[PDB]
């Protein structure tokens, strides 16, 4: 198994991000880390937290769903110590001016499904210590 260069962590995440502190939080655990506050854990901070709704007129017209994450780990003092790290997750279906009454259930079936998406990366990352160290 790979070395765990993060064993403990606490989340610093921007308001209005329920969904995504929780799967984090169950994604981090199983991956061994231990959500901790002691003065030798780290910090997983996000410092963007950015969902989209595009609308893209190619050849049909498709809805797509994004989110967008920056986020670098931090230590209790305020010290960062890796560089900022950007990740994204989307799905997209074709709009049909048919099925609109749809759209609602459609498209938070596949927000749940990006949030999800991207905090298994944010967790694949930490874990595979695939985050660049910090630099002056």
């Amino acid at each position: 198994a790979t070395p765990l260069v993060y064993k403990k962590l606490s989340l610093e995440l921007p308001a209005k991000t329920d969904d995504l502190e929780t799967q984090l939080k169950v994604y981090l655990t199983a991956n061994g880390v231990q959500l901790s506050n002691d003065n030798d854990a780290y910090v997983l901070r996000v410092l963007e937290y950015t969902p989209r709704r595009q609308l893209l007129n190619g050849k049909l017209t498709e809805v797509l769903l994004r989110l967008t994450v920056t986020f670098q780990i931090e230590d209790r003092q305020g010290n960062k110590i890796t560089e900022p790290r950007t990740l994204t997750a989307a799905r997209s279906y074709q709009y049909d001016l048919a099925t609109v009454n749809t759209e609602n259930q459609q498209e938070s079936y596949l927000q749940r499904i990006v949030i999800d998406d991207l905090a298994q990366q944010i967790t694949r990352q930490i874990s595979a210590n695939r985050l660049p160290k910090a630099q002056p």
